[PDB]
């Protein structure tokens, strides 16, 4: 994998009920800032409000950016 930090792009929306999760729509570019385990990334993006939001999300929902 690349070492953190690195960009990924959501291939599918990830919406969930979990407070510590990062949620996002399809196509969202995200900065991965930690690799939690084989399944989960932690990372962030700036939403349209200009706020940075962060949390954990499954690697399977994203692709490494170019």
């Amino acid at each position: 994998e690349p070492e953190v930090p690195f960009k990924v792009v959501a291939q599918f929306p990830y919406k969930s009920d979990y407070e510590d999760d990062l949620n996002f729509e399809k196509d969202q570019e995200i900065i991965v800032t930690s690799v939690e385990d084989a399944e989960w990334y932690f990372g962030e993006y700036q939403d349209s409000n200009g706020d940075v939001i962060e949390g954990i999300f499954p690697k399977s929902f994203v692709a490494v950016q170019g």
